[PDB]
C-alpha cells in the first residue's frame, strides 16, 4: 500500500540508485542490495573496505535511477 | 481529496515544473512524464543520458510552473 | 478551524506577502493571487515572464506582511 | 493543555522574545504583540515601516526571553 | 512513557547539557534549571545578563552530557 | 515491530556505528554502548573525557556500519 514499499520491492539487486529522505540527507550513488518487506528494512552499501547502510523504508522520500 | 493528488492529476505530461518537498530538497527544472494515482506515485526525469526521479506524492509540498 | 485557512482566507488579492513553510523554504516577496478553500489550495506568482507557485495550505507555516 | 498555548498566553505585549520553529527558522529579536487563543494565532512584529509576522502557535517549538 | 519525559525528569538541576531538537537546532552548553512534567515544560538558560530558553519536551530529540 | 527497535536491539556493544536522525543531524563515528528497549532509549558515547549521547530510538532514521 505504501509507495515506498512498492518502489523498493521490484528493484533488482545490484543496480545503483540515489535516495533522498525526509531529513534532506542526500545519499549518493549506492548499489542496492536487499529489501525485506515483512519488517520493512532495506540493506544498501557503498564503497568506502565496505560501508553498509541501514535505513527505514517508511521514512524514505524518493529514489532516482541512472541510465 | 489531497491537494497533491489534484495538482498532479490535471497537469499534462511534458511540461517542465520545479517541485519543493517537505525536506526542503529543491528539485530544479524537470519535465513531467506520468502520475499513476491508484497507488499514488509520480514519475519525473531530468537530463543528465537520462536521470529518472521517483518520489511519493503524499510528501510533495509545492509545484511551480514557468511561462 | 485550521489557522492557515483563516490567515489565507481574508487576504485580499494583490498584496505582497512573504511566506515561510514547514521545510524552512523561505519564499520571497510574492504577490498573493487566490486561495480556493474547498480543496485547500493557494495560487501565488512572482515575476521571473511570470512564475506561478502552487503550495499546500495545510503545510504552510507563516505569512508576513509589509507596510 | 498544549505547552505552546501556555507559554504564549501570559506573555505581556511589548516584551521582546526570540522564537524558534519546527523548521529551524530562527526569528530574530521581535516585539510580541498579541496571541488570540480561540483560533490559536500569534501576532508578532519586527522593525523594518513595520514587518508583522503571523505564525501558527501549534507549530512553534521554543521561545527565549532576555534580561 | 515518553522517553523525553524520563530523560528530563531524573536530570538534577545545575548540570550543563547539550540538546538537539527535531528541527536540527543545535543548542550549545546550557545549564539545566527545571522541568515540570504535569504540563510537560522544561526551562534552560545560558549566559549572554542571562538568556532563558523555553522549549517543549515532546518535540525534543536528544540530550548529551559531559564528563 | 518498529524497524529501529530491530536495528538497535541486536547490535553488540563496543561496535562503532554512524547514525542519522529525522532532523538530518549527522552523528559521527560513535561506539554503541546500550539499548534499553523497555522504554526505548539508546546509550551511545564518543570521545571528547567522554561525551555521552542519549537519543530516542523511535525518532532515529538510519544506522551505518563499517568493515
Amino acid at each position: 500500500s505504501l509507495p515506498a514499499r512498492w518502489i523498493f520491492a521490484r528493484i533488482t539487486p545490484g543496480t545503483t540508485i540515489s535516495i533522498v529522505t525526509d531529513s534532506g540527507d542526500m545519499i549518493g550513488p549506492v548499489v542496492f542490495v536487499a529489501f525485506c518487506q515483512v519488517h520493512g528494512i532495506v540493506f544498501v552499501t557503498q564503497e568506502s573496505g565496505q560501508a553498509t547502510t541501514l535505513i527505514d523504508v517508511d521514512k524514505v522520500e524518493s529514489v532516482t535511477f541512472f541510465s
